[PDB]
């Protein structure tokens, strides 16, 4: 079958079949979509199918589909599942899938970039000293002081589930936020609980609006351990504005390095559940949700009476005009600081670009609209206007239960 | 089979049941989600007849009664002997309301309960139906101070007797291809301006040329009339601060009155049913202005504000956007033509939905369109997930009347 998308603003049709490799499901149904819902141990019986399925891409994507090699591959692999329970990837294999997990990211505006990943193997690792050595090498490799370089590392994979590798951080970078007798939050709301795990642990917090968190890691299933990030090695971004020289006095600044921290990568049915990966950052993840939304800094109101703004009624479009020069200061200060950034025309325009070439080379691209457009500015920008098809392909990232509510502690 | 949604800013879960009523298909598998595509007998009838009879009956609290069983059985004799049925008054302007209520589509339902619904099934010529649409105009814009209104022409019959408004809303400006290769007025009604002369219509060949109406009656070859231009209410765009904006000679019309859409109540179609409310400031200011296939003039506007247009990165374009969108509100405001900005509609929205929750156990809602066009992340319907699907009575795209009528 053939599933067409529409371009609204230039008529390009575009035709989808690699939608037909999909078998996990969505969410939705025929009488109802759930597209708009952010969150919508394993047996030999299941395994060997999925990684065949696996292989069976690999072999093709290197044009050796049905050689020597892959039947002798596909062999090696059910042995070793009906001898071990499990299996191990070849390197080549692992930075296939790693790539494709990208590649498949429905949710990713910035995949233009896919195939540009460093993989770092960390499946030799085996505690959670390692695990901080690995990703200050991470951290470092990726920064590049300034000139960002896309990364993922990946630990070893689970074995029973009752040995997990987890990075209990969200991203490797965060800010702590602190709620105050008094019901203000100091710091970023969004990792109040988290940074309460952390001081229950052991971290000195210094209380202040902007304290990188330190690493909380687990390895092979037992109880976490707190690191702190060499400072050295975190790059951060003051922020200014090209024009109102009142906005430094904010305060304000933020970390080049995004790096997701709490997925869980899918190959071949192997599932590699801490794999920090790191970009870097699109405008607007900055400017408009973390300082502008209710729930993080929120810093909006003052901004807007900085500007002199008239704030008596949502009519005079004040929250929009201050957003506005937010972002533009952003954007400003890591452009200035040396700090690869992109702004959400570039970035939707390539991702525009990318979508038509996988259509072209691969029959598809899976993408999650909700999520691809843009949080200001929506309509101005190509995606708006673009039809989408969203379906899950694997390998892939996927979500998993925050570490705290499920381990075990050993104690 | 029970379902939750959640609001990420506050944290509020409400818990939806009414989807389980949900009757036509959304276009989506438990393989792929459509949320983004723009368009995803006498026995089929009494069916669909029972279903909107029995929710009528349950909302007067007479579920059961003898009038209830009355009707149905009225209804069923009805369709049996003519093949079809009538509403009664009280049926259709319920229908109508619930089908305003039912559109996952609309930020403005908050507003459902309050529509003027004008009967217009007694209507059997073009020239009737221009009567009709004039007295909803001239209703509807109340000289500035806008109410909802809906004006129903007669139900389908066996297709071949529809009545079709074939504008897509009742004011329009019309849109003409030069020589130069460019487009003069509105690039999105090239086409029906084009249909419009060859019917004989006299273009101006202006920018905002006020099209005509094409009506047909009781599936006749569609008629032009041209509305009084006294009954359409134009606003000119000017800045609260920017001198300079009013010579780029803008202008909106102040009445947005769908008229392409099919309603479905109890099974029967009606096919012409313009319903007008207003506008939500983005609407005019964000599409009708800065998409690359409308207006356009987000590039006119920054030069007049002399934004650096050098860099994407500079965000010339948002700073021109907000600015347009500031002068669309104001504009309006100014001469006390209703209109709502998208932080105002969305808030009524999100208590709309509260309410929907809480007596009716929910609210289908599609976020790809409740989500205004610019500033998604800072209204609050951005943070709600809404599930969306499709109950009855509702609004249905149909396909365009031109692609279907034989001459
Ligand atoms: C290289 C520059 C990149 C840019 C500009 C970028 C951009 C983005 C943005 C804006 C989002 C949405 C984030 C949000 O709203 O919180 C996102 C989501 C995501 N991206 Fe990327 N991305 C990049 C690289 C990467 C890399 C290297 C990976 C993995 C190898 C990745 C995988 C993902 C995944 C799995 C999501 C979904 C995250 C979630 O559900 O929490 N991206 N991307
Ligand atoms: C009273 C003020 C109203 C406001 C502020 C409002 C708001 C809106 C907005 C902003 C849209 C999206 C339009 C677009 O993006 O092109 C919309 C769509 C829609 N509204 Fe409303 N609405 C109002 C009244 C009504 C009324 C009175 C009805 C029916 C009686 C209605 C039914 C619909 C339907 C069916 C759609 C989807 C239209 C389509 O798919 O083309 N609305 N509404
Ligand atoms: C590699 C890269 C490049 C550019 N940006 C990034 C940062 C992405 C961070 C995502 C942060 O999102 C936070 C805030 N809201 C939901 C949460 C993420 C999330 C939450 C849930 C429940 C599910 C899900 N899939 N994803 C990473
Ligand atoms: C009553 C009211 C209140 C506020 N605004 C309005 C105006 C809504 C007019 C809708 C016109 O929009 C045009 C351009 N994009 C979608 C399209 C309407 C539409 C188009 C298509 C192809 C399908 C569909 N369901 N609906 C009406
Ligand atoms: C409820 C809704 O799906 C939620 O707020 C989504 C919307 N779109 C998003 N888009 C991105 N890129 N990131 C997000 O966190 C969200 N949040
Ligand atoms: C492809 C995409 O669905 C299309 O551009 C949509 C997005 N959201 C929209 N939202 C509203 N309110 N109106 C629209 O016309 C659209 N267009
Ligand atoms: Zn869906």
């Amino acid at each position: 079958r053939f599933l067409k998308v529409k371009n609204w603003e230039t008529d390009v049709v575009l035709t989808d079949t690699l939608h037909l490799k999909s078998t996990l499901e969505t969410g939705c149904t025929e009488h109802i979509c759930m597209g708009s819902i952010v969150l919508p141990v394993r047996t030999k019986d299941q395994l060997f199918p999925l990684a065949k399925e696996f292989l069976d891409q690999y072999y093709s994507s290197i044009k050796r589909f049905g050689s020597k090699a892959h039947m002798d591959r596909l062999e090696e692999v059910n042995k070793e599942i009906e001898s071990t329970s499990t299996y191990q990837l070849k390197d080549t294999e692992l930075i296939y899938g790693a790539k494709h997990a990208w590649r498949n990211a429905s949710r990713c505006v910035g995949r233009i970039q896919w195939s540009k990943l460093q993989v770092f193997d960390a499946r030799d690792c085996t505690t959670a000293h390692g695990m901080f050595n690995y990703i200050c090498n991470h951290v470092k490799y990726a920064t590049n002081k300034g000139n960002l370089r896309s990364a993922i590392t990946i630990f070893p994979q689970r074995t029973d589930g009752k040995h997990d590798f987890r990075v209990w951080n969200s991203q490797l970078i965060r800010y702590a936020g602190y709620k105050q007798p008094d019901g203000s939050t100091l710091g970023d709301p969004a990792n109040v609980q988290f940074t309460e795990i952390c001081i229950q642990q052991g971290w000195k917090a210094p209380r202040g609006r902007f304290d990188v968190l330190p690493l909380l890691l687990q390895a092979n299933g037992n109880d976490p351990e707190l690191f702190q990030i060499p400072p050295e090695l975190v790059l951060e971004v003051p922020i200014r504005h090209p024009k109102f020289d009142w906005f430094k006095d904010l305060g304000l600044k933020w970390y080049g390095l995004p790096a997701v921290s709490n997925m869980l990568l899918e190959i071949g049915g192997l599932e590699f559940s801490a794999c920090p990966f790191s970009g870097w950052y699109m405008g607007t993840e900055i400017g408009v949700r973390n300082y502008c939304d209710n729930s993080r800094y929120n810093i909006l109101e003052e901004v807007a009476k900085k500007m002199d703004l008239d704030m008596r009624k949502t009519s005079s479009l004040w929250k929009d005009q201050a957003l506005v020069e937010i972002n533009i200061a952003v954007l400003y200060s890591f452009q200035s600081d040396k700090v690869t950034i992109v702004d959400h025309h570039s970035a939707t325009e390539s991702f525009i670009k990318h979508m038509e070439n996988e259509y072209r080379c691969r029959g598809g691209c899976p993408a999650d609209w909700v999520w691809i457009v843009p949080p200001m500015s929506g309509s101005i920008t190509p995606v708006f206007h673009q039809e989408m098809l969203n379906y899950r392909l694997t390998p892939s990232f996927e979500y998993q239960p925050d570490p705290w509510n499920t381990h075990v502690w050993k104690g």
